[PDB]
DNA sequence: AGCGTGGGCGT
DNA sequence: TACGCCCACGC
């Protein structure tokens, strides 16, 4: 890739600017996306809002063959396989 | 099952 | 870069 990992004992390669600044993310340990509800830390905005829903149970995906309800996009695929 | 969490990648 | 999602792992 065009950007690097500069920690000596990492060696990885990363696409942007970014994908590297959040890369880099894993060796600082910054975790600027607090939950308010039990205060925990958390690396990723996207990782925070999934998050969330295990306190709020909300679950906006659900499975095309049942209707069971899943709070990530991930579970449900990770489900639907069960009806063959 | 419940979910943390990194990478690819589109906007 | 920040954001969001999909994906794929891992426990
Ligand atoms: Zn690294
Ligand atoms: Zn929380
Ligand atoms: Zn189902």
């Amino acid at each position: 890739r065009p950007y690097a990992c500069p920690v000596e004992s990492c060696d990885r390669r990363f696409s942007d600017s970014s994908n590297l600044t959040r890369h880099i993310r894993i060796h600082t340990g910054q975790k600027p996306f607090q939950c308010r509800i039990c205060m925990r830390n958390f690396s990723r905005s996207d990782h925070l809002t999934t998050h969330i829903r295990t306190h709020t149970g909300e679950k906006p995906f659900a499975c095309d063959i049942c209707g069971r309800k899943f709070a990530r996009s991930d579970e449900r695929k990770r489900h639907t396989k069960i009806h063959l």
